[PDB]
């Protein structure tokens, strides 16, 4: 495992944020979801 | 801005360089795009 930095602007963070809450989910679980999500569909 | 962090397994991490690299991108880039077309199908 690592960690690499992830860089937002405010309407982003704010966007995930949103997402994110409104099912009971956290930024960092709507980004991972986001990232194999991707790497499934290639 | 702002900057957050994402943890990788070493197979995600080596799945996203991959990728990125047939596409002449970078992994920074692979991910900003993913989040914007996750973002995007959220509606
Ligand atoms: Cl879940
Ligand atoms: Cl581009």
């Amino acid at each position: 495992t690592t960690t690499m930095g992830v860089m937002l602007d405010d309407a982003t963070r704010e966007r995930i944020k949103s997402a994110a809450t409104r099912i009971d989910r956290t930024p960092h679980w709507l980004i991972k979801q986001a990232i194999f999500s991707y790497l499934e569909q290639l």
